[PDB]
């Protein structure tokens, strides 16, 4: 499945970013052969095909086979190269050769340029947003590649100039593939506006679908600038995700919830936070005769749980009908919620009228602690039976199969909403996920470098709002109003090895002017970070506009109580400061 396959690549890339080098060396370049570059090139088909039946179009019938065959030539060159890697890597220097060093140079080369040549085959005229999966693909090989060449270039024998080169493109696409993505992203997504609870449907899965596939993975980029972030990267998706509503309205489609109601009513970009619990809300669906009439859950209150450092829950607005039945409550404080099945009903009414509801719900959590999975219900508690309705695996499937899924899932639970339908047909609910490498406890390594995504604080100003991501950032970005010196709390984790550990700090941000940020512990350390413009007001946030400020001076942190407070200083209103991720690097003296 294009999907499965994009979720599996952005969990093996996640790890391998975790790595030194970006695990230059080790055998990951194995699992992504058999996993992106298989021999079938069924992956390639999958991706191709992926985005006609989103837009409902097509790519023409020569653009589809040139870039097919483009992709054949690059699997070979691509395994090629690979094979000659492992050989290389396996070599004692004692045994190495100018054969050997001449060889492995001309099919990096090979690999390298045909991937630089072939880029267009997937951005034909006219079929953007249709190659986009292909595209951000391909386009990681070509990244993914190119960083080998600050890793092994100098026992290959190239010299400082033919190393530089490839830097220096390196830098050059990493921006540029990023920005196209992006680009055709909002192209394609803005092409799917429209007002129906249709249309809607049509916006929400392109937009779920290509952030899984293509902003999921163009996140990752940045790591395999193996000299800017050689000791291995420590980092975590942090936005939210939309399965489809709970159940399709076959001859009701006409009667959902508008597009507007739907975008209008949907949470709002917000500091991340966990499910704690949901507050069921059920009503009676009479059937026309009676006997067929089922109780279906018609609204509901839910409780989310900050990030670490705060407790207080956060109960939403009501959502949908006030029940008419008693009110059911689960709590999944401590659980993460892997899984979703519900299951739905009718009741057909000789006027034409029909009526549908969610009946059931099937909540599979896993708990951390004890290492122990179950299962937790709503049962409306009246059914004529159970017409089935959504798995949430089929849209968020997990990162392997091989593994017990409660190992394996890729997204959590974090949010419930009902919405209503027009003519009093009923509700439909919506879920909202979040991504498994969240870590909730916020920890600092000991060895590698560790971004902090500013939505993890437990706390905010009023001076300062979370607004939604440009869209490479994997998350949403705070927006900076009114400087204060708390501007932003957190609370850390460290182990034992990260405590004996002083860090340097590094900020990932875009601004159109100069200030000093601060940043604070409660080891009462005080930093003073000086960020520059990296962009004029009237630019859009590009690639380009986001930049790492850092400091000199480092920090350390003591025992179990870690908390840490972002200041700034005072600017003048109009001047726009966004800032992303806080990096912890472990100075090591």
């Amino acid at each position: 499945d294009a999907v499965g396959t994009g979720i599996s690549v952005v969990g093996q890339i996640l790890g391998v970013v975790g790595v030194p080098f970006a695990g230059a060396l080790t055998s990951f370049y194995q699992s992504f052969l058999n996993t992106i570059w298989p021999s079938d090139a069924d992956p390639w088909k999958a991706f191709m095909a992926q985005v006609e039946v989103l837009i409902d179009k097509k790519i023409e019938e020569y653009a589809k086979s040139k870039a097919l065959a483009e992709l054949q030539g690059l699997q070979n060159n691509f395994e090629d190269y690979v094979n000659a890697l492992n050989s290389w890597k396996k070599t004692p220097l004692s045994l190495r050769s100018k054969r050997s060093q001449d060889r492995i140079r001309e099919l990096f080369s090979q690999a390298e340029s045909h991937f630089r040549n072939s880029m267009p085959s997937f951005a034909v005229s006219k079929f953007e947003v249709l190659f986009l999966p292909t595209y951000a693909q391909a386009a990681n090989t070509h990244l993914l590649l190119l960083k080998d060449a600050q890793v092994f270039g100098e026992e290959w024998g190239y010299s400082s100039e033919d190393v530089a080169e490839f830097y220096h493109r390196q830098l050059k696409l990493t921006q540029q593939y990023t920005d196209h993505c992006v680009n055709w992203y909002n192209v394609g997504l803005n092409g799917l506006r429209g007002s129906t609870y249709d249309a809607w449907v049509k916006f929400n899965r392109f937009r779920r679908e290509m952030t899984l596939t293509v902003l999921d993975l163009i996140v990752l980029f940045p790591f395999y600038d193996i000299r800017l972030y050689s000791k291995g990267v420590k980092t975590e998706l942090t936005r939210d995700i939309f399965t489809d509503p709970i159940f399709s309205l076959n001859t009701l489609q006409e009667y959902g919830p508008t597009f507007l109601s739907i975008e209008n009513s949907i949470r709002k970009p917000h500091l991340f936070d966990y499910l704690q619990g949901i507050e069921f809300h059920t009503r009676l669906q009479p059937g026309y005769f009676g006997k067929d009439s089922f109780n279906y859950w018609s609204g509901n209150y839910v409780e989310t749980r900050p990030s670490i450092g705060s407790s207080k829950t956060i109960t939403s607005p009501f959502y949908g009908d006030k029940s008419t039945e008693p009110v059911q409550k689960l709590s999944f404080d401590g659980q993460k919620v892997y899984r979703t099945i519900a299951n739905t009903d009718v009741a057909a009414w000789p006027n034409g009228k029909v009526y549908l509801g969610v009946t059931k719900v099937d909540f599979s959590q896993y708990d951390d602690q004890k290492n122990e999975t179950s299962t937790q219900t709503y049962d409306s508690k009246r059914n004529n039976g159970h017409v089935s309705a959504q798995d949430s695996i089929d849209q968020l499937p997990p990162e392997t199969t091989d593994e017990p899924l409660e190992k394996a899932y890729s997204h959590q639970l974090n949010y419930a909403e009902c919405f209503l339908m027009q003519d009093r047909r009923g509700t439909i609910p919506f879920f909202t996920w979040t991504h498994r490498s969240v870590d909730f406890f916020n920890t600092i390594d000991a060895e590698k470098i560790t971004q902090l995504p500013v939505v993890k604080a437990y706390a905010l100003s009023s001076g300062a709002s979370i607004i939604e991501g440009p869209g490479f950032t994997g998350g949403n970005l705070l927006f900076l109003k009114e400087s204060s010196n708390s501007i932003a709390k957190f609370k850390v984790t460290l182990n034992s090895a990260a405590l004996l550990q002083r860090y340097r700090v590094r900020i990932r941000y875009a601004s159109t002017t100069n200030l000093r940020l601060f940043v604070q512990n409660s080891n009462n350390d005080f930093l003073v970070i000086y960020i520059n413009k990296t962009m004029n007001k009237d630019d859009d946030l590009t690639y380009q506009t986001f930049d790492l400020a850092t400091t000199n001076s480092n920090m350390g942190f003591s025992g179990d109580k870690n908390e840490l407070i972002i200041g700034a200083e005072s600017f003048v209103s109009n001047e726009k400061i966004y800032i992303d991720k806080i990096e912890f690097i472990p100075v090591q003296l």
